[PDB]
RNA sequence: GGACUUAAUGUCACGGUACCCAAUUUUCUGCCCCGG
RNA sequence: AGUCCGGGGCAGAAAAUUGG
C-alpha cells in the first residue's frame, strides 16, 4: 500500500548500454556485457534521441547483496529479529530459472534456523526476496508483488526536449593488460556517462508487506554499487569554418605554398596553449625587420589582408565559442582541409555457453571474528607528465557505430584531465600482483569465480574516479622515428602526444572492506608513498616506458569504520561516498562519532613483503651530465609564436607548483625524455650491431628484451632530462645566426639563411643536466655491464645531446653520479704531427686580385653505394682529432646576434657594432664556420660538385642552366652522392664528422693597434655584395668554378687608411667590429664515426695543408683578414670490443700509411707531392701565405675612390671589350696571381 | 498514477590501465665586387 | 651624351606529419 520513491545520487561516471530487448539480448553479446549497467531507449525509428533508465531487477539484486552482507556482519541479530538463510534454488519441476544466476559467494550463518518459515510468518529476508508472494516470473499482469522495484527514470534535468544521447553519453574504450607482456590483449567499447548534469535517477518502490521496512531502509542506505559507480541513496559553425578553411587552403595554393598548408595548422592548434591576445592583441611574430616581407608564414597577404589580421577578423566574428573551442575547431578544420586531398581484437565474453552448473556456494564466516573496513585517501601527485589514451580522435561518436590528430589525452565534458577509475584499479592490481609474487591473468567469461591470490582481495576493495583540479589545454610533445640506417627522418615517422603538466594533484580513495588489513596493501601503499628516499613509484597511466605516468601518492591519511558494533553510524553516513574532497582537509579534531584513524600502521622499513618483491622491482640511479657547448632542442613549431622572430628555439617543459595554483611564469628548460631514450637505444644497437635488421616483432635479440619490441613492454624506462643550473648565468640563452654561403659567388644563397637560437654553455662553465634511468631486477651481469658501457659512451662524448651535432651543439663531456644508492652501477664505472710539405707558389714571388675561380672541368665521380650509418665497423676508423688553431693575421669573427655590441651606435646612429663571438663570456669560435670552410676545402680538393649553388639566377638568365648537368648539388640518395658530402654529410644523411667549438684560453686577448684613433675597437672598409655578372659575362663561356680568396697582409692598408674609410666616406653605411691579435693558441676537436681509411688521410691533410699554407676564416677575406693554420695534436681511435677498453692514438711518425692511400686514390678521379695534380696545385697555390715578402692585393675602383686610387687598371679599360676582352677575363680570374699590372 | 521500459526464491562486470615499439629532426662559414 | 651612382639584397627554401 504505502509507496517509497528514492533517488540515485551518483558521484562517479557510471555506465549505460543500449537495452535492445531480452529476446534480442542474446543476439548482441554486449547486452549481457552490460546487464549490470544502466539502459538506453530509442523513441523514433531513425535511432534518434530517447531516454535512459536502470532495470528494477538490478536495484533488486543490489538490495539483496546489501541485506546479505549486512545480516552476515550482524551475525543474524537484526535488532532481535532473526532471519533465515533464504532460498536461492530453482527448477523444482521444469525449470523456470530467473534471467540472472548468482555465481557468487553467498554469505550465510552456521544454523540461522529459529523456526520453519511459511507464507504465514515469513522472515523479513523472505519478504525482501518475496519467495512467498502472490506473483510469478512469467508476467506481472497486476501489482500482485509483495515488493516491486519499478523503473528508475531521470531526475528533473530530463526536460521534454528529448535530450540527445551525445549530451548524456560519450563513447569510451576499456582495456586489459597482461603481466609478462605489456601489449593490449583485448579492448572493448563502453559508454561512460557523466555525473554532472544527468547524474540522478528517480525510481518508485512498493512494499505491500509491513515487517520489512527496517531492513529495506538499511539496505538502501548500505548499497554502494550501482551501474559501476558509487551511489548515494535517499528516500523522498561547422559550415562557415569549413568554407573559411577551404578558402584559406585555396589562397595558400595559389600562393605556391601548397606544402605549407599544414605547418600553420600545427601552430594554430598550438595557439590553445597561449591566450586570446596571441593573435588579438597585436599579431603573431612580425618576422624580418627590414625585408619588407613580414613573417615567412604569418604576415602573408591572404585574400588581401594579412594572415595576422584575417584570423583576427575571424576571431572577432567568432567570439561566441571562446578561445580553446575555436582554436581547436579551426585546427581540426584545417587538418580536414589538407587531408581531403593529402587489426586488433575485441573480447566481451558474456554468455552461458561455457557450462550450466551454477552450483550454490555457501560461505559462512568463522564464529567470533571481527570484520572491519579501511578507507585510504590522499593526493595522487604526478612527478612526471602523464598521458592517458582514448579511442581514435573524433571517432567516439556515442550512440552510433560503423579533431583528427595525435594520441589525444582523456578529458571529460569539463575539458580537463582525468584519471579513469579503471586505470587506477589496474595499476593497483598490477602492484598487488607484484607484491604477492604470483597470481592469475585476468580471463573474462569465467562462469566460476577466479580464486587467485590477488583476485580474493579485489572483491573487498573499491576506489573511485579521479578528476583534476585544473583545466588548461595540454602541450603537444613531438616524436620522430629516426632511421638508424641514415640517422635522419623518413616518411611516415612523425606523430604527436598530448601529455599533461607535471606536478598536478588528484584525489585518490582506496576503501577496503575485509576481515583484516592485508600486509600487501600496507606495503604497496608505502611503495606508492613519496618517502624521503622512495619518492613514490606509482607507474600509473600510459607511455610508462617512455617516462610518462610516474605518479607519487602523497599525504596519506588512514581511517577505519566498524561493521560489527557501529554499523548504523555507517548506514547514516554511507561512508562519505562522494564526500572525500572534504575528507582530504577534514582535520583530526573534526572526526565524526567513531572512525578512529588506524593506529596500527607501521613505517616504511617495517613490512617484510615490501623489501622482498616491491622495491627490488625498480632500481633508479640518477646521474648528472655537464655540457660545455650550446644546446638546441628544435622546437620550431612553438617558435611560430612569442616575440623574437626565430626559426629554431629550444624545447621547454611545463610544471605545476606543489601547494600553489597555476603554472610558474618561467618555463623549465629541459631535454625530452624521448630523445633520452632514443640516444640510449641507438647506442646499445650500435654497440650490439643489431640495428638495421628486418624487424623486432618476433625477435629475441639483445635489443628486444632491454628496450622492448612490438609485443613486450620495455624493461627500461627513463625520465625527462632537466637543466638544474639555471639561475647562475644571467645570459642562459644565446643567439647564433647561420648562413649557407654560395660556392659560386662567396655570398649567401638566394633563400638559405637558417638562423638558430640555442642555449649557452662554456667548457669552463657547463650546463648541469640532471636525470634518472630505471632498471628492473632481471638484468644479468652482461646486460648491466652493457648499460654501464652505454653510460661510458656518453662519458666520452660519442653521442651529442640535442640537435645539430655536426656543428658542436650539445657535446657531453662527462657524467657524474649522485649519492642515491647507485652502488649497483657505480662499481662498474709524443710530439704533435706536422706535415713537411712545402709549396713553391712561384706565380709572383718577387696587380693581383683577391678572389680567384677554380675551374675543374666536368669530370664528376659519385659513390652510388652509400656507406650506411649503422653500428660501428671495426676496420673503419673512428675517433677524435685535437688540433691547435693558430692565428697569423688578425682574426675577425663577429657575434652577429648583437648588432650594437660595441656600443658605438650612440656616436654614429645606424652603424653596425659587431662583437667578437663569445659564449658565457668566454672566447669561442662557431663550429659551423670551420664546418663550412673545411667542407669547401675538401670538396674543392675532391672537385666533386657544388655543395651550394645559386640556381635560378640571371647574369649579364638561367644561371643554373649554364652549368653542365654534372656539377649539380647533392640530389637524392639513389642516383649518387658527392664524395665531399659522403663524409661531411648532405641532406637526408647524417655527416659522420662532428665539428667542435674552439676554446682559445691563451695568447693575447686583443689587438691593441697602438696609435689607432678608435677606442678599444677598430673600423673596417664597407663591403658590397658580389656581382657575378662580370665574372661570367660572355654567353659563349660556360661557367667559372669554385671561389677562393688569396692570403696576404692586406689588413695593413685598412689599419692605415682607417680615418679615410670610416669618416671621410660612409658615415653610417659601414660595418665595424673587433679583431684578434697574432699568436693566439687554441684547441678544438674534430670527432667522427665509421670513416673509411682512404678518406681519413684526405681529411687530416685538408685540415692541415702543411707548411707555408693557411686557411682563410672570418670576414674581410678579400682584404686578407683571417689567415689561420690548424695543426693536429693527436689523432685518437677507440675499439668497440671491450678487450681494448683504453683508447689509442696512431703513431706520431707523420701519421704513416694514412694519407698515402688517399693520395693514390686521387689519381683515379715517400712524402706526398700535391703539385703533380692539375687541380690540387692550383688549390694550394691560392692558399699560399707569402708573409711567413709582402704582396699588396686590393680591389680596383671604377673611376675615382673617395680617398685612394693612386696612379690605371680600372673597370672601363678592363671592362671594355677592346682593351681587355671578356674572353681573357675568365682566364685572368682562374690563373693564380695573374699579371694585370 | 496508467503509457513508452524490467521481471522477482539467484548478475564478482570494483570481472578488464587504449595498455604497447618507434631520437623535431640531418644537411647550411654571417659571408661580401662593380653597372642604370 | 650626361651626371650621379651601391654599402644592404638574403633573412630559411628543401625532406617526413602515418605505419605495425
Ligand atoms: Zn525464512
Ligand atoms: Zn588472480
Ligand atoms: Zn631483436
Ligand atoms: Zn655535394
Amino acid at each position: 500500500d504505502m509507496n517509497i520513491t528514492v533517488e540515485l545520487t551518483f558521484f562517479e561516471p557510471y555506465r549505460l548500454v543500449e537495452w535492445f530487448d531480452w529476446d534480442a539480448r542474446k543476439k548482441s553479446h554486449s547486452a549481457m556485457r552490460g546487464q549490470a549497467f544502466a539502459q538506453w531507449t530509442w523513441k523514433g525509428k531513425g535511432r534518434t534521441a530517447g531516454k535512459s533508465f536502470i532495470t528494477g531487477t538490478l536495484v533488486r539484486s543490489a538490495v539483496i547483496k546489501a541485506v546479505e552482507e549486512l545480516l552476515s556482519l550482524n551475525n543474524g541479530k537484526w535488532e532481535g529479529v532473526p532471519c533465515c538463510n533464504g532460498s536461492f534454488q530453482t527448477d523444482e519441476s521444469k525449470g523456470k530459472k530467473p534471467s540472472f544466476l548468482r555465481k557468487r559467494h553467498t554469505l550465510q550463518w552456521q544454523a540461522n534456523n529459529k523456526n520453519i518459515c511459511d507464507k504465514e510468518e515469513a522472515c523479513p529476508f523472505c519478504i525482501l526476496l518475496g519467495r512467498f508472494d502472490n506473483a510469478g516470473k512469467v508476467h506481472e499482469r497486476n501489482k500482485d508483488y509483495d515488493i516491486h522495484f519499478s523503473n528508475f527514470d531521470l531526475d528533473h534535468k530530463q526536460e521534454k526536449n528529448d535530450l540527445r544521447l551525445v549530451d548524456i553519453a560519450s563513447g569510451r574504450i576499456l582495456n586489459r593488460v597482461d603481466f609478462d607482456t605489456g601489449k593490449a590483449k583485448d579492448y572493448f567499447r563502453t559508454w561512460e556517462a557523466d555525473y554532472e548534469t544527468y547524474g540522478t535517477y528517480t525510481g518508485r518502490i512498493t512494499l505491500r508487506n509491513e515487517h520489512a521496512k527496517k531492513l529495506l531502509l538499511a539496505s538502501l542506505g548500505f548499497v554502494d554499487k550501482l551501474c559501476g559507480a558509487l551511489c548515494r541513496i535517499e528516500v523522498i559553425h561547422n559550415d562557415e569554418l569549413r568554407k573559411q578553411a577551404e578558402v584559406i587552403v585555396e589562397a595558400f595554393k595559389q600562393n605556391d605554398k601548397l606544402e605549407k598548408i599544414r605547418i600553420l595548422a600545427d601552430a594554430i592548434r598550438t595557439l590553445r596553449l597561449h591566450g586570446e591576445g596571441v593573435i588579438e592583441k597585436d599579431e603573431l611574430p612580425d618576422g624580418k625587420e627590414e625585408r619588407d616581407k613580414g613573417h615567412h608564414l604569418w604576415d602573408i597577404k591572404v585574400q588581401g589582408t594579412a594572415l595576422r589580421t584575417k584570423l583576427k577578423e575571424l576571431w572577432q566574428s567568432n567570439k561566441d565559442i571562446g578561445w580553446r573551442k575555436f582554436t581547436e575547431m579551426l585546427g581540426s578544420n584545417l587538418y580536414l582541409i589538407y587531408k581531403k586531398e593529402t587489426g586488433d581484437t575485441e573480447y566481451y565474453s558474456k554468455a552461458h555457453d561455457s557450462e550450466g552448473s551454477d552450483l550454490f556456494i555457501p560461505v559462512t564466516p568463522p564464529e567470533g571474528i571481527e570484520t572491519k573496513e579501511w578507507i585510504i585517501v590522499g593526493r595522487l601527485k604526478a612527478a612526471t607528465p602523464f598521458y592517458f589514451g582514448v579511442q581514435q580522435p573524433s571517432d567516439s561518436i556515442p550512440g552510433k557505430e560503423k579533431e583528427h590528430a595525435s594520441f589525444n589525452i582523456l578529458l571529460d565534458k569539463e575539458n580537463r584531465y582525468r584519471i579513469p577509475r579503471s586505470a587506477l584499479r589496474g595499476a593497483l592490481r598490477r602492484d598487488l600482483r607484484t607484491a604477492f609474487g604470483s597470481g592469475c591473468n585476468v580471463s573474462l567469461g569465467g562462469q566460476i569465480l577466479c580464486n587467485c591470490k590477488v583476485c580474493i582481495e579485489m572483491r573487498r576493495i573499491t576506489l573511485k574516479d579521479s578528476v583534476s583540479d585544473f583545466s588548461e589545454p595540454p602541450e603537444i610533445r613531438y616524436r620522430i622515428a629516426k632511421n638508424p640506417g641514415t640517422a635522419t627522418v623518413e616518411d611516415g615517422s612523425l606523430f604527436d602526444i598530448e601529455v599533461g603538466p607535471e606536478g598536478l594533484t588528484f584525489p585518490f580513495v582506496l576503501r577496503y572492506r575485509g576481515h583484516k588489513f592485508p600486509e600487501q596493501l600496507s606495503s604497496v601503499i608505502r611503495y606508492w608513498e613519496e618517502n624521503d628516499g622512495k619518492n613514490g613509484m606509482a607507474w600509473l597511466g600510459g607511455l610508462d616506458s617512455t617516462g610518462k605516468g610516474r605518479f607519487a601518492l602523497k599525504d596519506i591519511k588512514i581511517f577505519e569504520w566498524d561493521l560489527n558494533q557501529k554499523i548504523n553510524e555507517y548506514i547514516k553516513e554511507r561512508g562519505m561516498r562522494g564526500k572525500e574532497k572534504e575528507l582530504l582537509e577534514m582535520g583530526e579534531s573534526s572526526l565524526p562519532d567513531g572512525l578512529i584513524p588506524y593506529k596500527f600502521f607501521e613505517e616504511r622499513e617495517c613490512l617484510f613483503p615490501y623489501k622482498e618483491n616491491l622495491k627490488p622491482q625498480w632500481s633508479e640511479v640518477q646521474y648528472t651530465i655537464e655540457v660545455g657547448s650550446p644546446l638546441l632542442t628544435a622546437d620550431t613549431i612553438s617558435a611560430l609564436t612569442e616575440p623574437g622572430n626565430r626559426a629554431a628555439i629550444a624545447y621547454k617543459k611545463r610544471v605545476y607548483n606543489d601547494g600553489n595554483n597555476a603554472i610558474e611564469p618561467e618555463p623549465r628548460f629541459a631535454v625530452k625524455s624521448e630523445t633520452h631514450r632514443g640516444i640510449f637505444r641507438t647506442a646499445v644497437g650500435r654497440r650490439t650491431g643489431d640495428l638495421g635488421k628486418e624487424d623486432h616483432e618476433d625477435c629475441t635479440c639483445d635489443m628486444c628484451i632491454i628496450f622492448g619490441n612490438e609485443h613486450e613492454s620495455s624493461k627500461i624506462r627513463f625520465e625527462d632530462l632537466e637543466l638544474i643550473n639555471g639561475n647562475e648565468f644571467e645570459k642562459l640563452e644565446k643567439h647564433i645566426d647561420h648562413v649557407a654561403i654560395d660556392r659560386f659567388t662567396g655570398g649567401a644563397l638566394d633563400k638559405a639563411k637558417f638562423d638558430t637560437y640555442p642555449l649557452a654553455g662554456s667548457p669552463k662553465k657547463p650546463l648541469k643536466l640532471k636525470g634518472r634511468f630505471w632498471i628492473k631486477k632481471g638484468f644479468s651481469g652482461d646486460h648491466k655491464l652493457l648499460i654501464t658501457t652505454a653510460l661510458s659512451d656518453i662519458r666520452d662524448g660519442l653521442y651529442p645531446l640535442g640537435s645539430k651535432g655536426g656543428v658542436g651543439y650539445g657535446w657531453v663531456a662527462g657524467i657524474s653520479i649522485d649519492d642515491n644508492v647507485p652502488d649497483d652501477f657505480k662499481e662498474m664505472i709524443n710530439g704533435p704531427i706536422n706535415n713537411d710539405y712545402v709549396h713553391p707558389g712561384h706565380q709572383s714571388p718577387k696587380i693581383y686580385y683577391p678572389h680567384y675561380f677554380l675551374d675543374s672541368g666536368s669530370k664528376v665521380y659519385r659513390e652510388k653505394d652509400i656507406i650506411t650509418h649503422e653500428e660501428f665497423t671495426e676496420e673503419l676508423l673512428s675517433g677524435k682529432i685535437n688540433c691547435k688553431l693558430e692565428t697569423l693575421t688578425p682574426l675577425i669573427i663577429p657575434d652577429t646576434s648583437d648588432e650594437n655590441g660595441l656600443k658605438l651606435q650612440g656616436n654614429k646612429p645606424g652603424h653596425k657594432n659587431y662583437k667578437f663571438f663569445n659564449i658565457n663570456g668566454e672566447l669561442m669560435i662557431p663550429g659551423s664556420e670551420l664546418r663550412g670552410m673545411l667542407r669547401t676545402h675538401f670538396e674543392a680538393l675532391t672537385k666533386s660538385c657544388f655543395a651550394i649553388f645559386g640556381e635560378d639566377s640571371t647574369l649579364s638568365k638561367t644561371l643554373g642552366g649554364k652549368l653542365d648537368k654534372a656539377l649539380h648539388p647533392c640530389t637524392g640518395l639513389s642516383d649518387g652522392l658527392c664524395p665531399g658530402c659522403h663524409l661531411f654529410g648532405t641532406t637526408d644523411y647524417k655527416g659522420r664528422v662532428k665539428f667542435g667549438f674552439a676554446k682559445y684560453e691563451n695568447g693575447p686577448e686583443w689587438l691593441i693597434t697602438r696609435g689607432n684613433n678608435p677606442e678599444r675597437s677598430l673600423t673596417l672598409g664597407v663591403l658590397e655584395s658580389p656581382r657575378p655578372a662580370f665574372s661570367i659575362p660572355d654567353d659563349e663561356s660556360e661557367i667559372p668554378g669554385r671561389k677562393f680568396y688569396l692570403h696576404h697582409n692586406g689588413w695593413r692598408i685598412i689599419r692605415q687608411k682607417q680615418l679615410e674609410i670610416r669618416e671621410t666616406v660612409q658615415p653610417e653605411r659601414n660595418v665595424t667590429t673587433e679583431v684578434m691579435d697574432k699568436g693566439n693558441v687554441f684547441s678544438f676537436d674534430v670527432r667522427f664515426e665509421n670513416l673509411r681509411e682512404w678518406e681519413l688521410g684526405l681529411l687530416l691533410q685538408s685540415l692541415d695543408p702543411g707548411k707555408n699554407i693557411a686557411h682563410k676564416l672570418g670576414k674581410g677575406k678579400p682584404y686578407g683578414f683571417g689567415s689561420v693554420k690548424i695543426k693536429i695534436d693527436s689523432l685518437h681511435t677507440f675499439k668497440i670490443n671491450s678487450n681494448n677498453d683504453k683508447i689509442k692514438r696512431v703513431p706520431q711518425s707523420d701519421i704513416r700509411e694514412y694519407i698515402n692511400k688517399g693520395y693514390q686514390k686521387l689519381i683515379e678521379w715517400v712524402l706526398p707531392q700535391w703539385h703533380v695534380i692539375p687541380h690540387i696545385d692550383k688549390l694550394y697555390k691560392l692558399l699560399w701565405v707569402p708573409f711567413l715578402l709582402e704582396p699588396d692585393v686590393r680591389y680596383p675602383v671604377l673611376n675615382e675612390e673617395s680617398k685612394g686610387y693612386i696612379e690605371d687598371y680600372t673597370y672601363k679599360k678592363l671592362g671594355d671589350k677592346d682593351n681587355l676582352p671578356y674572353k681573357t677575363r675568365v682566364k685572368g680570374l682562374t690563373t693564380p696571381w695573374s699579371p694585370w699590372n
